[PDB]
């Protein structure tokens, strides 16, 4: 939809540091004051290797009552497999987030994604925070 939020330049700055300079393992973005998409969290630990561990770390930054966009460089072995890093974009949209926020995040998602080239897969997760970790894994693993 046509709601009124724009995208801060630091957003793409950090994504590029993740994608190109591999200095970030994941970035969590949020809408600040209902009108600007901004960086909420950056994981600089480029020595984080486990998928399950990265999913756990992301989960600990999320809540049942607020929407987030997450970009994560996921360490994923080929059907071989030689661990290839894939960029996932995740729209966390839990049920207990208020509607004003749910709609705004959904209506703004495109504004963010269309600036972010190189995404391996874009995902929407709307389960309870208790199943976040299992659901993301299931999705990632079922191709």
């Amino acid at each position: 939809m046509v709601s009124g939020v724009n995208v801060s330049d630091e957003c793409i700055y950090e994504f590029n540091r993740l994608k190109v300079k591999h200095l970030n393992k994941y970035i969590i973005y949020k809408i600040e004051n209902l009108e600007k998409i901004v960086v909420d969290v950056l994981e600089h630990d480029m020595e984080l290797t486990s998928l399950d561990n990265i999913i756990m770390r992301i989960k600990n930054n999320l809540k049942n009552t607020e929407c987030r966009y997450i970009i994560a460089d996921m360490p994923i072995p080929t059907p071989e497999g030689v661990l290839r890093d894939r960029i996932y974009f995740i729209f966390w949209s839990p049920g207990l987030s208020k509607p004003k926020e749910k709609m705004l995040y959904a209506a703004s998602k495109e504004s963010l994604v269309r600036k972010i080239n190189g995404i391996f897969k874009s995902l929407e997760i709307t389960c309870d925070i208790n199943e976040f970790e299992e659901e993301l894994k299931a999705i990632i693993l079922n191709t």
